[PDB]
């Protein structure tokens, strides 16, 4: 049930100082979109990743599970990078 | 456009002996669904993953890679996992 794209938005509203509007005009979608999608990773996960009031900051569990995202999405990276490797 | 589950899917028959019915039955989902889910993977990479001949026949050299990736993605996201159960017991 976990989406690459939920991993994504975690990673940009951490990058975007929590913004998530502005994290939703620099991705070109909608600032409920995001917003959906991340609850419904913090559900699955059972665990918060932003504390809330605006976001506030980023959880204690957040922190570690932002930077595990950003690993992921380089080796997602990566693997585009193999592919253009091994095609013209 | 790139898949959580479409990473799931290309290791899974890579370890299925390149049975994608097998595949599909272990992971609970249609066979159908499967193949097409690769096909739209290897359409966005612009190289596949599996070599055909009407059944796949084998990995190929880039997909070796590929699915050695996609390994230490899903490996990841099972850390992910391990790290929210370990806060949400806390």
């Amino acid at each position: 049930s976990m989406k690459l794209q939920q991993l994504r938005y975690i990673w940009e509203v951490a990058h975007h100082d929590l913004n998530v509007s502005a994290t939703a005009q620099s991705l070109y979608t909608s600032q409920p979109g995001i917003s959906k999608q991340i609850r419904l990773l913090e559900d699955e996960l059972g665990v918060e990743v932003f504390a809330r009031s605006h976001l506030t900051r980023v959880t204690p569990a957040g922190e570690r599970i932002i930077h595990t995202a950003g690993e992921i999405l380089r080796k997602v990276e990566s693997i585009k990078q193999i592919a253009q490797e091994f095609s013209n």
